[PDB]
């Protein structure tokens, strides 16, 4: 077992250091709490770890990796923020008592082998075009839950298709960890929290809040059915400048093999210049 | 509350919530908790599993029995209570997939290999349901025979690559007389076909002995062996490394073997020393 100092940030880059001192911490009787990151980390992650911070006798591991094996794509991993000094300083403001920062060297040391195939979900929406960043995903995630054995994990509503599929990953791998959805951070004028938010131009970053602006107006025209909602949405991105729609979707809350009821989904993508923008609202129909 | 559990007797569960509880609340007092896989119809090679996992100290012994679909029940559990094992788990296929088929695990390269050549699917069944249970159950340790080798490598890579905190320990292959490889497939063979059938083990020793003279003299070897027995149709016979890699010029290896012998496949494998 690694030095572990109470009240202060301890930072292990060894699977194996924040393994021991993890199941340290939980014979001594501390719920470990795990808030899994790709860093550059912003207001969105700091609620994650505030709701971890407020489980009773809770110990919080932040983990911070950027994983190579949930990108495609030729630059995408190169371009991805990295802002380390910031995030550590942000985790010590937070009161936050570990940070697990391992190498890809320790993470993958025998390459791409054994992986998560997600179901069919990760086929849709934000895997169509990308279909092997979902199984990226789902095996990071399981190989952090399996090192650090969290009786609880953080994630936003934000990523809301990863985070149905991390529910999947938990039930159907019968994972002891119970999985907590947290709602997501937003701007004052409505715009989602994001690390991509800084690649929007002051232009960009204006005519983004159509996002936001669009499900906020589908949620309310919802009393009139979904064809309303979904209308409403849709006029709203499309009076955007420079606002080029990807998917506009309503979906069941699971996004599963099943029709929409009366509590529902409302999942946007859309880009701006370059910058790829995603938000989704719950919608209830007929409210209902 | 805590299901039932009395110690000192066999206690059967089918719930893997169950099963699940009784281990936590066992592990929390003490108890080192042996996983022994198994899809029932148990032999002598699943009592030498059993023995191995309770001479461990302070054992607690669970025997899972489940067919999965995606790779005798009062007698089975009269030899666990002759043996003197405490858990057997005993889930329905609904409770070990109560939403069907969704997340699975892939394995790796290996498993397109060898035996993933007349069953291409077969290894991602296995490792996902040896996933599942260890979820369910958490062992300390988990027992495989090894007679399917190559499933024991890539249940090891599993665990490797999933950072699973488990451990893996294979067990020796129980044998017939003759050195048969025990199998529930070698009560079909007909009296030919068992004869035969010694071939396999028989062309697998003679190799780990003709080893002191190098690589080829221990495939020939073997080859011969094959070669003498009729009705024997050797699908492969492949020297390799320890983890299932390309046989390094000396060291440690595995020599794999499998056959048909009319409509029965026979499978066994030998650790290898060269030179
Ligand atoms: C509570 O309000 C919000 C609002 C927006 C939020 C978040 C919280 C969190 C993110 C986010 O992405 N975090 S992440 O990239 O570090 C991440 C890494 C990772 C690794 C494994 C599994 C899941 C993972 O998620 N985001 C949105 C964002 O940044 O775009
Ligand atoms: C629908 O169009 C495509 C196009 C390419 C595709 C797929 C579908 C599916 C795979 C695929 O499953 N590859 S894999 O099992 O070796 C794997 C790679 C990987 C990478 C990161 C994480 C997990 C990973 O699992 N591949 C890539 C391929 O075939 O090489
Ligand atoms: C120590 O000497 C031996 C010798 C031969 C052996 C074994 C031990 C064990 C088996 C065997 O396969 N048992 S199993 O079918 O119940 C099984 C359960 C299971 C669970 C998860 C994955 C794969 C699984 O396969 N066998 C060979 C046999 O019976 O055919």
């Amino acid at each position: 077992i690694p030095a572990f100092h109470p009240g202060e940030l301890n930072v292990y880059s060894a699977p194996g250091d924040v393994a021991d001192v993890s199941r340290a911490l939980r014979l001594t009787g501390r719920r470990v709490m795990l808030v899994p990151t790709m860093g550059a980390l912003h207001e969105g992650h700091l609620a994650l770890v505030r709701a971890a911070k407020r489980v009773p006798g809770s110990v919080v591991v932040v983990s911070i990796f950027v994983n190579p094996m949930q990108f495609g794509a030729g630059g995408d991993l190169d371009a991805y923020p990295r802002t380390p000094d910031d995030d550590l300083a942000q985790l010590r403001a937070e009161g936050v008592e570990i940070a697990f920062t391992p190498t890809t060297a320790a993470m993958y040391p025998d390459g791409l082998r054994t992986t998560v195939q997600p179901g069919p979900l990760a086929a849709e929406l934000e895997g169509g075009p990308r279909p092997t960043h979902f199984a990226g995903v789902l095996t990071v995630v399981l190989k952090l839950l399996q090192i650090v054995r969290p009786d609880r994990v953080f994630f936003g509503e934000k990523d809301y298709q990863q985070l149905v599929l991390i529910r999947q990953l938990v039930a159907d791998f019968n994972l002891d960890v119970a999985v907590v959805g947290v709602p997501t951070v937003r701007e004052a004028d409505g715009l989602a929290m994001s690390s991509r938010n800084r690649y929007l131009d002051p232009a960009q970053r204006a005519a983004a809040v159509a996002l936001s602006a669009a499900l906020t107006a589908a949620a309310h025209a919802a009393t009139a059915g979904a064809q309303a909602a979904l209308d409403a949405a849709r006029a709203v991105l499309d009076a955007a400048p420079g606002v080029a729609v990807d998917y506009l979707e309503l979906r069941d809350i699971g996004l599963g093999p099943m029709p929409l009821n009366g509590s529902g989904r409302l999942l946007v993508a859309a880009r701006l210049g370059t910058t790829r923008l995603l938000d989704n609202i719950a919608i209830e129909i007929g409210t209902f």
